[PDB]
């Protein structure tokens, strides 16, 4: 079924990543980036396959992945990148950019719903059914079910981006979305710096 | 003391605005830009003088003011620019940029307090006292009172000085780059407010 | 100072009320019209004087006052009439109409503030200073201070109405205000009927 | 079963609308009428048929529909008319009246429940089952799906029948006059929403 | 199955009520006794049968039922009598007493749970399964399902009282329960008087 | 002015208590009767004098005080008796009755306010000013300060007068019978507090 | 399968408890230790057997159980020991120590969830299914049902296995020392609950 | 008036600290230890004088102060040490112990009040009046007012400890207080680790 390539620590090379956009998600021990370590990076070049990379405790190097994260010619696509960007910057020392977030794009286009989860938009926009799973992602041995769950998070983000970009143009919000994506790395930096619970643009 | 130049509709010219940054604030009939019209634009060159400009109901143009708003070589300084940028763009059709916001800068530096209002930071950072008695008054009055003119002018007379202090604090505490990114996004935040997301944090999970 | 005419039960006649609008407020034993009886009706014909009428426990008749309440040619002016209309209808058996509410009018015009109290609008719109006072309004003997407090509630509503009507025209909301005033007696009826805690127009 | 007539822009004529009341609903891109455009108007004569009218982006006129909205001899029946009245007035410039709202009528009669949605009252009052699967879908699609057409039509096919039941309940429980006053005010409630008070109960103390 | 005797307005006589305790529940148009009229009184003499009495709009007389309500030698058993006592007093002009409330008794004995509903205690204490149903109880014609739902509310309260009285004695709280039952009619009176949302014994 | 008689452990006799009602209050180390011991009992015959009785740690008996608590011919007047009844019953083993509570009586008559504290009703009903400075002090001190004695005494010196006013108000506004039923239940409310339901309204639905 | 040994009052001897750790749980009449008496003590040596001990009303002694509680060479394993330690100390006068709490250990390791109940961690960590149907039942019944015995036994049959997993997780994620400090404080946390602070976090600012 | 010794970076020696207990407070840029740096350490040996130490941005060494923090024979006294312990451990790399917290001690003794602030307990327990001041504690030059405010935080903690220890013995809670003090360094560690918003002992 799923074409999943499993790796320890890092991609082995970038032979599959001669691309201008990658789809990325992560797994962690929880929602606090300072407490809960990075455990898995899942990434797809958009060809319907996924690389699932198991990250070790204390590991701060992943040179091939970091080359993609730093490459300003490659757009890093996330669904709710605000969290993953903070996790990746905290783990590897660089804030990935530029980015596209399918959740922000959903909020700017799918104004007829309050459901902006990945499962929801995959169903509505792609007629794709994905299966939601909490588990210990720091386990020595990840299950096949865990690998498939992680891979499904990145298999469809290129296709979602294509639909959402067209919707943003139809509804006249392309420029505002792009400014949101330009700011999103700073939003994640501010989270790591201590404003994770604050809307910095609010009056009070 | 403070010099106020009162005008109707627009600045007469830009002879006082051969500067690299201007301080701007606005008065309206309330907090909803689609309902509550622009009534006053106040602007200062940073030299201890202020222009207070009465805006007519239905006024669609202000060409000299708009030249300053469009001029990318002039930084527009606001206190909580999120509001004023939306009001000005809605009134005259130009989203001002680039910008500096003293309230965002305060939130990124004065981490020991939740009080980030203009009156508060004037007192703490400059030892300058300003009064908010006229904040909620009829800004659409046919003739503005001298108290209204002085409240309006005081809202822009100190923004250059606050910006200087807050710039230094941002550098001291290591957040200049993040503040600049906030200022770059702020025009979009105001656009999203006008477009229908005024009550939403677009970066929130839900 | 204040010209106050004190009465028991009812106005003695309508000699002072050959008018097209009256200003009305009430005092009660509290904010629950079914539990807390009507104690005082204060009313002014707009001439800078007030009638202050002490209402007895169990009294359900006040013929001269009720003639004014029922007279469709006389506008009953209140500041937040929603409460007083319920109290008066519960006490005397008829819902006063038509009405003008200076608080609704304030909310539709003074959009630059969240303070719509009587003291606030008297100060801003009239340069009139009134003194806010809780006390037992069911006392056998009302104090002079109580009579003056009650009278001040109605001395200025005609003048407030004149200013607020002009503001409603300036800001383009006369028609919507008038529809609010037409509905206000039903809003008070719904309060008495059991919806005092519900916005009947809300989605949920 | 249900008969659906699909149209673009407007009813072709009023040959099916020689009636004293019509049932109306709308579909949009969301809950904010200034941001979220009108996409579909659905209308039923009360005879078990429904017209589903696709509204174009930027469409400013719908003359036959508007004739019905303006016609004071025809009651416009809605479920939560507060929304549809604002959307229709914003789209085409006419505030429909007079009106009957089945949600207000439900709140004034079904005092034993807090569930006043259309699906709920169809089931309880008529034993009619309707599905909300397409409530949140892309109503601005170039071509509406058959499921979207059937969801839209089902929102108006039963309002006459609900109105008949709820009218009887209002009379039974003694609240006809208060409901009628609510219906008379409802166009103003929708106007106030468009004017800037959508988040405020204008009758609240504070 | 269920032995249900249906009546209009009132019990026809008290031939089935030569008893010292009755089980009572009511149906109304909702939870606000001043707005939502009494629609059904269901009552059982404890013999496994129920009388279900349809109450008309505007009906304020029910002489045989009222004789039971007033009879101080007959304990009126309710599950959460606080509501029904207010409804019955408002409908018929007299506050029933004395009373026993199986919900108060449950709260004073079943301290190992926070579930004190009738279905729950019937299951736990009696191994009796009752089926929970909101509907229009003011309908001209009550359904058979509605009659059976109403009857089930009173079929088991005598049996619950017997178990709960023994539990109160085992756990040492009989005297406090009886004082709660003595006060309960006043608690319902205070609800009708305007304190339905207030714990009169709270400090603030 | 006020006469205070200071005692250790107990009243010496009941020579000053040939009366039909007594006013009682207590001071403790806090609001939890199982944790926070009884420290002071204050009692007044209603004649403008007060007895202030220091209670020792571990003290289990107070026979003359307890005679008054048990005497069903003497009404014990409290302000918020719910607390004092629990403290006294826990200390000495007798639940006082019958009782009158000025706070319950206030809640049933002063329907125009949410302020029912003793200081508030002394001021409004009697024009008597009392100070709460010593309310939170070390009531277990080896020697009570004169300020502590005067705070304690002032808490009982006015309860007879308040009761007289509030009785009249209860009759005036028609709630004498309901208040009396509350007073009859109050000892049980205090027992339930000691038994484990201090945080629960036993009459609530859930 | 599981072996249950039912007893009245106490273990008959400690022949099955020549072990370094025991698993303990209790059943009561509710969550308030001063009101709600101890009804059942369940204990397991960690060998797949469980003792379920019915405790009489008013029972003040359980000498063999108490020997285990006092024995500082035997770790007492609980799931949410905060409750059981207070109940056991209140019943028999000995605060058990040292302790291991699987709920604290879960909160310090399972940082990806807010579900830390025993049923949840049995399923996730051991793939063991337990039923909470009898959690809220009359634990003071004269005769315990077989379902009650099996619920009680299942609450202790797996704590040794959970402790083994959670110990490894604490070491893996670097929090062994902090968990041990929590376990050292837990008897005091339970004492403070009995003393009157059950509703207070003693370490909170306010 | 106040005897204040000002220092940069560290105490110059421990000549004034031949003691078994020290009183410590800190000033920071705010309440988030990971975001808001340590700015001032104020410390007193209990002789009515204070050392006020200005801490530089990026400074992670303070050898003489750290010797006191690590010295297990010296009790570090705080008012609400939970915060300062986290700040000091984060700044200098070691968790100070053992400790005494006058706020925990107040909560375990002054059960007759909900006010456990330093000003409150100084007034009640010592008849000492201290003056509460928010300001920029990272300023290059601290004002005399700032130095005096910082010093007043530590001038009285030895005296408060003596009173509170006697109160703990009188009210029977010495053992529980000491266990709270033994745990307090771990409570602060857990705050730094990511549980600052969680009571680790709560059921949920």
């Amino acid at each position: 079924s799923m074409t999943i390539r499993f790796h320890r620590n890092d991609l082995p090379n970038l032979d599959n990543y001669q691309v201008d956009a990658v789809a990325i998600d992560t797994e962690t021990l929880g929602l606090n980036p300072h407490r809960d370590r990075l455990c898995v990076v899942q990434i797809s070049p958009g060809d319907g396959t996924a690389d699932v990379i198991q990250i070790e405790a204390g590991q701060k190097k992943a040179p091939n992945l970091v080359k993609l994260l730093k490459d300003r010619s490659i757009t890093k696509i996330f669904h709710f990148g605000r969290f993953d960007l903070a996790v990746l910057a905290h783990a590897f020392g660089t804030m990935p950019q530029p980015v596209f977030c399918t959740k922000i794009a959903s909020k700017l286009t799918r104004t007829y719903t309050d459901r902006h989860g990945l499962k929801e938009i995959c169903s509505e926009l792609l007629d794709v059914s994905i299966s939601k799973q909490s588990s210990d992602w720091a386990a020595e041995v990840l299950s096949q079910a865990q690998l498939e769950y992680a891979a499904s998070d990145v298999l469809y983000l290129h296709r979602l981006k294509a639909v959402l970009e067209q919707r943003l143009e139809r509804d006249g919000r392309t420029k505002q979305a792009e400014a949101c994506f330009k700011f999103l790395p700073t939003r994640s930096e501010l989270d790591l710096m201590g404003w994770a619970e604050s809307d910095i643009f609010a009056h009070s």
